């Protein structure tokens, strides 16, 4: 192997401006990491500078440097759809022609008549929602009539809320799998559906750890798949799991924000594996982007960038460290869903004893999985070209 092994990081959602596409996706003018050095009057981010990140498009605060510590470009969705699951199984070596929906009006009535047609039971709500606002509001109703709270969100989710007193978990499960198998169809592809038990009473409600999560498979055997068959390692950090449904998954390290996804990355450093470190670095996303909340933003982007000179002091000769993200999702943008953008890319070795140059433009998100593959010997992704002989 060329690299030992190489740490993967994906900062969610931190796009670095609008892709040719955008206007079908009704995202013109969209600039998730412009927008928010903006906002900032100028991002302190000098270890991402380092790197490159100014090189690839100059922003307020971020410069671009004579010699940057490694390879920078940014990369263009070839994908349909904008969300996290597309983001990442085009990264990870695939194409995928059918987008997963967000539902801001809630889902069809079509939909759910076909649910409660298999289930037996009552569906109320059928709106965005807080999860926890929803249960003050109808939770009452649900513990008196046996009915199913449906809900979704920003992202692409159906969540069931039901008090575990009233349904049983075991119910609950199966409503979830149907939902599941119905929610597989064009019309209505929901990412995700959330079986959301909960228990106590009226102005009291918790919702308990009995959370299930119900994912699709990737639309094909990804690099990860590739990897784990042969024998290497594969650590998934954070949400990375979850989005592949654990497939090519050989270890799982769970986060609860991103300074902790740091953390685990740190772990991983002082780890003997060989193989793929995977960190997602989800509070972009989830805090900030879909919230609309330039300063958050802006204010993890900054703690993030203190993280990385650790990171630099840990990695090995033979070591490759890759930064990118999965879209955009502007927190100065109308409405609350992601946008389609360019990503950045940035990857550094500390045997770039030069320092790096510029690549060309990985015109799929998939030249990150041919990279990975061609580094390890093994089964080709069917889309993506492999950089790695310009590093
Ligand atoms: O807390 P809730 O409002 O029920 O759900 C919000 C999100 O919490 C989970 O990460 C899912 O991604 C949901 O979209
Ligand atoms: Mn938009
Ligand atoms: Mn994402
Ligand atoms: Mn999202
Ligand atoms: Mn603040």
């Amino acid at each position: 192997n060329k690299y030992k092994r190489i740490f993967l990081v994906v900062m969610d959602s931190v796009g670095i401006g609008e892709a040719p596409d955008a206007e079908q996706f009704g995202d013109l003018g969209s600039d998730t990491i412009g927008h928010i050095a903006e906002h900032m009057n100028g991002l302190q981010m000098p270890n991402m500078v380092k790197l490159g990140l100014g090189n690839i498009r100059e922003m307020k605060g971020i410069s671009k440097v004579e010699k940057p510590l490694g390879y920078y470009t940014k990369m263009q969705e070839k994908s349909t759809g904008k969300d996290t699951m597309t983001g990442h199984w085009e990264i990870m070596g695939l194409y995928i022609d059918t987008p997963f929906q967000v539902f801001p009006e809630g889902f069809p009535k079509e939909l759910l008549d076909e649910l409660e047609e298999k289930t037996g039971r009552k569906i109320i709500g059928n709106k965005p929602a807080s999860g926890t606002e929803i249960l003050d509001e109808l939770g009452q109703e649900q513990m008196e009539t046996g009915s199913l709270i449906v809900y979704t969100g920003a992202d692409s989710v159906l969540q069931i809320a039901a008090h575990e007193e009233v349904v049983p978990l075991d119910e609950l499960y199966k409503i979830c799998k149907i939902a599941r198998e119905l929610t597989l169809d064009e019309k209505y592809m929901v990412g995700r559906v959330i079986a959301r038990p909960f228990v106590g009473e009226p102005g009291n409600f918790t919702r308990t750890p009995n959370r299930h999560d119900y994912a699709l498979k990737p639309f094909g055997r990804t690099v990860m798949n590739e990897l784990k068959d042969s024998d290497y390692d594969v650590i998934a950090i954070g949400k990375i799991s979850d989005i592949y449904d654990g497939e090519g998954v050989t270890e799982s390290l769970r986060t609860k924000s991103n300074m902790d996804g740091m953390d685990k990355l740190v772990d991983t450093l002082n780890m003997d594996f060989t193989g793929l470190s995977f960190l997602n670095l989800v509070d972009f996303d989830a805090l900030f982007g879909h919230r609309r909340d330039p300063q958050g933003y802006g204010e993890a982007l900054q703690e993030y960038d203190a993280r990385l000179p650790e990171v630099f002091a840990k990695l090995k000769e033979d070591d490759l460290l890759l930064i990118t993200a999965d879209h955009g999702n502007d927190p100065i943008h109308p409405g609350t869903d992601h946008t389609r953008e360019y990503v950045p890319l940035l990857a550094y070795s500390p045997s770039m004893k030069e320092g790096g140059q510029e690549l060309p433009l990985r015109q799929t998100f998939a030249d990150i999985g041919a990279t990975v593959a061609e580094n390890f010997g093994v089964k080709m992704p069917e889309y993506g070209t492999s950089f790695l002989n310009e590093l």
